[PDB]
């Protein structure tokens, strides 16, 4: 099958249409880089390692590289985890990336170093050096990247990697980068824009600085840029979970009125978190194309009164308002201005943490004539009075927040080391409403979801509560105490897909009242069912029946209650659902699965799952019963012994699940004539050793995947044939040089089973 | 010392005074009653046992028992736990009870008796058989009570203990029983009152049945009755979390209106979950000295609203309306009634369960002029809008509860087997609270307490919030989010005395931003400090000061972080800290305590408490710079040795708790010249032996406790002295013939080191 044993621990992909030849050692602990890296070679990852320095014989055979990623491998001390610490720094060698002729890119992010190296090539494209002591920029060190066009300088002195120097870059640093479009000074401590920029900038990322005054003669050259943030400069410190600087006198970041006027091809403008209190119009007056405007964080709560800069974006796509409140004001209404009735391009409108008191019908009229206008985010206000009726104008919208507020009836860009496809969404979670009216729904039926989760519901439904939701095809009744007194709920839900009325378990908790499981027989099209984490104990109906039902989780549940011994009543809680499909019967504590419970399964089942369980010992004879199963999961269980001959236990079943399992030993015929298999899992088990009699290269040759690291293999001169079997077949084996050690005999500790060769087997 | 050793298994209290022997077996699990009980007993308890059955011989050499305690030996199927079954029901042979002349109380509750046991001695006076099987009363079988004064015959026939069969009591039952005084027949499925009861009726509780219908001639001769419970009849079922069995039609309990005629001396008249919906004052005609009256889970929010029969209880202390909301009905206000204004006496008035939307002033305008009016409940209301100054008229008042409502800026009697000291208090927990305003609590001086639990208030006090609160003593501030910024939080409350600030990990979880937590050195009378579960990391300020402090709970916190190694800022945290006298820095992660920081302790404390930390070695030397401690408190940690000597390690501790320790062995001088100790603990840990030498009687004579249970003792011949010890010192050891086991050798293991017996020692 396979003469060529390569002990590479790297996962290798080829794309002989890209000619890319990707090595990839994510996570993998190395101290030097392997030897014996093929030549066609073109992309090298190397994440968090223990790798000491490089050495120009690093890249010395390797000139087709155009990608590699050095990061982080000697954290800084409050960026990542402080369990893999380095002894000091990266230090490179002068003439180390030279050699690469055909580099393109350098990741070098989280590393500790103190200035940019010196020696790479010119045909570099990108460069990283985030997460660095580089606190100083001069033009000698820069002259080198006369072509490069990405260049990642950020997070190099702020609360989380402090240098305790302002940023200094000379005059004309960046001037001769011709090629330059990307920049990014995020969290440097950056005092003033280092001008002059490159004429060629399309995105500018100076956000999270220092940076107190900006001068008219700043973006004066820049006439490609299209993304220009500048959030955190002066920012809002108060109650913030981060340490911040403010600026004295709780002045806002002082931007001329002909700041933006060389701009005239910028889309995006993020002024986050600037304690702005002014937006002049005059600041719109050239940027024509503008799509993106972020202005959330700010002390705006008087502008959006005003804002009249909104009669200057008639091609605003986004626009962030949120968290604009004043200190100690509780408003008693919402005034949007006028104004807003001129973005006639807007689709997102997110004006969360505006809190005030009562949101009215009118409140909203400029918005009422948008016509691609779709998301309307209004959650963290605390509204306390708000008629969901007034909603009925918002109909070719597709997501209405109405998030935590109590209706009743810093760096996101951290690269560290549902209902929107239904149609009209109106999200109630986490609100204040405690019992639900047929007429607070009403003039609602075009909704075709809606959200209750977190409500709290105390209520026994009789089918009357959501009578206008005639369109309703999925209900989110999550975090809430259902009382299923009645068959009759949810029974006016005549398009009801999806129901979710998982986390109820305070009425189910209690034993004796009746628990009707069978009120999903008047739903016609229901085709999903989450009621997982309810603690189910005790149900007055036996059997539970649907037409159409083909999903159901029944998670978190008492299971081993309602099958326990001797009691033959809820065994065929499941025959009657005809169409389903995908059961999920997990972390329900049953020790033991009794015998018959499967005679009173769906017939058309194909996905179970039996994960976090507690089965002591599960049967495998009675999976014929089964003849549509094919994804049987058994993770996470306490299962002994695997079954005598798979083909004799089904003939469907190809997706066999046993992660975290305890098995000391398979079988000798396991995999005998069990051709239909493309699916194995025997991850963190106990398992000695694994013979051939039953792994057969025909039964081997088809399956796609296969997962037998963490356990406890002995790798002794026992199963030499597993040797020739690990290290000379192409089967689908991960983490299988790391993860998958040989715990024995004695010096044979923690070897790689595909690095084993065992010369004394056979002399 | 003493030469008479005492097997006996169970506790006894000697009063001769009262003539009172109480011999205490509680949760002992013996099989059968211990032989050699003293003949002077009086009072005998046996409660959850295994005991098999009660002969004859039991009872034989005691006379002057007057009380015996058989309850819940073998507890009904859901009464109690099942890791303890019998294997049958408990059986009395006849003439068990007839050689106690002097008996004058017995309870057999929980133990499964089928009918009332005959041969009970006329003196007896009471008589409980709850949570048991009998559910016939007939005249023959009590005959034999025409003495008894007490008779518990509840819990005999409901949900939890079913027996299928309506309770059947013949005619005049309990008619001859001229001296009986109190009668429960609470849950057991009464159908009618059993009539006629003896006129020298006192306490009726007839609550918890399925009585449907009341007759006039029921209490017609019950002129000495003074409380009558007929609560749960035709209950309200609604989101019931417990199997009730509602009246046909929804019709409340059947009361006519001559009912309650006969009753004159009825004090307590409880009608609660009677689903009534009208109260007609002819009920109130004739009991005149009614005190409390209880109406709650009913339909009475129509009542309420008129609450005609308030005009007939002039002397009413307490009057409960908890839960009368009707279904669907959201009301805009609460609608009392004046002739709540004719309630001279009244003192509590729980309203909970009112649910309405806003909360005004003039809504409680007849309870302005309720002199005795202390307590006003308003919980669990949901309301909205309550302005707080409205509350400037009910200064008179001590608790004005304010709970889980939104505002913004079965069986109680189950016999299984703060601020109100302060003065007026405002209870505003669990609300809709977000930030705290100075104008909100403005015209509410005068109170002594606030409770803000609950809230989540995301605010960064500076010293202006609680200004109006001028006579503040006690701030609840826990479960919130705190940001302690400045040092001039809290200043304005000068007469505060207790501060609890806990449950704000919020912000302390963060890194980087200022903890001042010096803010209690504006706190001139601040006594208790409440911080713990705070998860505190850093602090900005070095140390804590206060003139005043003497409690401070610092538990739950990141002590371990800021003591740690080489960090010698926070060693002196609590210097400052002059009349700090109790400390409770325990559960703070605290790994081992660095040498130095107890010179940083108070000089004044007396209470330090260091449980569930994990110290793994904490010195003992260092306790001499603690020259006032007394109860040292190092429970479930994981010390290992124990001092050398405790003379030369304090003078003054003498409340040593090592509960739940890892120690082996003690050594041979630890309370050598430790005469001031007085108390010591060290239960649940694994010593082996403990001789002589170190436990002389000069010390052991004077300590008032001492326990030394669940350990793993080895009763060898090693220690023959513990055995003379342990067997003939009178020196208190709690659980010492149960708990305190044997683990050895061979056939001495799981015996009782109080019945030791080592006769091939010393042959
Ligand atoms: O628990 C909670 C957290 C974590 C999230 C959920 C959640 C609410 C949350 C929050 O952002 N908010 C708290 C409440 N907010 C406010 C705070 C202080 C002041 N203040 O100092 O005057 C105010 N004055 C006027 C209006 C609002 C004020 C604004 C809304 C966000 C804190
Ligand atoms: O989570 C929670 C729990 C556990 C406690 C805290 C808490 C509130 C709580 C509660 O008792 N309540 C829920 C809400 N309550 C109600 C429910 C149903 C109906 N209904 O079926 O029409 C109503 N119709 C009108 C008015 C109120 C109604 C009454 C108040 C009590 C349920």
């Amino acid at each position: 099958a396979r003469w060529f044993p390569k002990t590479l621990p790297c996962d290798v992909t080829l794309d002989v249409s890209k000619n890319h030849v990707i090595v990839d050692c994510t996570d993998k602990h190395l101290t030097e880089i392997p030897g014996g890296i093929p030549t066609n070679t073109t992309n090298l990852t190397l994440t968090i390692n223990h790798i000491p320095d490089i050495s120009p014989a690093s890249f010395h055979r390797l000139v087709h590289l155009v990608e590699i990623d050095f990061r982080c491998n000697c954290v800084p001390i409050r960026l990542g985890s402080k369990s893999n610490m380095c002894p000091r720094r990266l230090q490179i060698k002068p003439r180390s990336f030279s050699g690469l002729t055909y580099l393109k890119s350098l990741y070098l992010d989280g590393n500790q170093l103190l200035e940019i190296p010196q020696g790479l090539p010119p045909s570099l494209q990108l460069l990283s050096l985030e997460a660095n002591n580089i606190f100083s920029i001069r033009k000698e060190q820069l002259t080198e990247l006369a072509n490069i066009e990405i260049l990642y300088l950020g997070q190099n002195c702020y609360y989380r990697n402090p240098c305790y120097v302002s940023y200094s870059i000379e005059k004309d640093a960046f001037l001769n980068l011709t090629k330059l479009k990307v920049l990014s000074l995020k969290d440097n401590n950056v005092t003033t824009v280092p001008t002059v920029l490159p004429s060629t900038l399309t995105e500018l990322y100076l956000y999270n600085n220092m940076i107190a005054e900006i001068q008219e003669d700043d973006f004066n050259n820049l006439n490609q840029l299209q993304i220009l943030d500048l959030s955190g400069n002066c920012p809002r410190c108060y109650n913030a979970p981060f340490p911040c600087t403010p600026c004295k006198n709780n002045s806002p970041l002082q931007i001329p009125v002909n700041a933006f006027d060389a701009l005239t091809e910028l889309k995006v403008l993020r002024l986050h978190s600037n304690s702005l209190q002014h937006v002049p119009p005059r600041w719109f007056k050239n940027i024509n194309n503008l799509q993106e405007l972020d202005l959330s964080q700010n002390f705006l709560a008087k502008e959006i009164g005003d804002a009249k800069f909104l009669h200057f974006l008639p091609n605003l796509i986004q626009l962030d308002l949120s968290f604009n409140f004043e200190l100690q004001v509780y408003r008693a209404s919402m005034n949007l201005s006028q104004a807003f009735s001129s973005l006639k391009s807007l689709k997102i409108l997110r004006i969360r943490g505006y809190v005030f008191k009562e949101l009215k019908s009118f409140q909203l009229s400029p918005l009422h004539n948008l016509q691609n206008l779709e998301v309307l985010d209004l959650g963290t206000n605390f509204i306390k009075i708000a008629n969901l009726s007034m909603f009925k104008q918002f109909k070719r919208l597709k997501v209405i927040d109405l998030s935590v507020n109590k209706i009743s009836p810093y760096d996101k860009y951290a690269r560290s080391c549902s209902c929107y496809k239904y149609g009209q969404t109106l999200d109630l979670s986490k609100n204040s409403i405690f019992f639900i009216k047929s007429s607070d729904f009403q003039h609602l039926s075009f909704l075709k979801c809606l959200n209750l989760s977190g409500n709290l519901i105390s209520q026994t439904l009789n089918g009357s509560e959501f009578q206008p939701l005639a369109e309703l095809r999925y209900l989110d009744f999550s975090n809430n105490r259902l009382d299923l007194l009645h068959s009759t709920a949810f029974e006016e839900l005549r398009k009801l897909e999806v129901l979710d009325i998982s986390s109820n378990s305070h009425y189910f908790q209690s034993e004796g009242i009746t628990h009707m499981l069978n009120f999903t027989k008047n739903l016609k099209v229901l085709q999903k069912l989450m009621m997982n984490d309810n603690d189910i104990s005790s149900s007055t109906s036996r059997t539970m029946e649907s037409e159409s039902l083909r999903t159901l989780e029944f998670r978190g549940n008492h299971l081993d209650v309602l099958w326990r011994d001797g009691d033959n009543r809820y065994l065929q809680l499941f025959k009657n659902l005809l169409k389903l499909e995908e059961l999920d019967i997990s972390k329900n504590s049953l020790s033991f699965l009794p015998s018959g419970v499967f005679d009173g399964m769906p017939p058309n089942l194909k996905n179970l799952s039996l994960a976090k369980n507690g089965l002591k010992s599960f049967i495998w004879e009675k999976l014929r019963y089964l003849k549509n199963l094919e994804t049987l999961d058994l993770s996470h269980n306490q299962l002994t012994t695997v079954p005598e001959r798979l083909s004799n236990c089904s003939r469907s079943l190809k997706n066999l699940i046993l992660k975290n399992n305890q098995i000391r030993s398979l079988t000798k015929y396991f995999l005998q004539d069990a051709f239909q298999l493309r699916y194995l899992d025997l991850s963190s088990n106990k398992i000695q050793m694994i013979q051939k009699t039953s792994f057969p290269e025909n039964v081997l040759n088809n399956l796609k995947m296969l997962l037998l690291h963490h356990n406890r293999f002995l790798c002794t001169c026992d199963a030499v044939w597993f040797v020739w079997w690990v290290q000379h077949t192409e089967v689908t084996i991960p983490y299988l040089a790391t993860d998958v050690t040989c715990v024995g005999p004695g010096a044979h500790k923690g070897q790689s089973v595909i690095s084993l060769d065992l010369y004394t087997c056979e002399l």
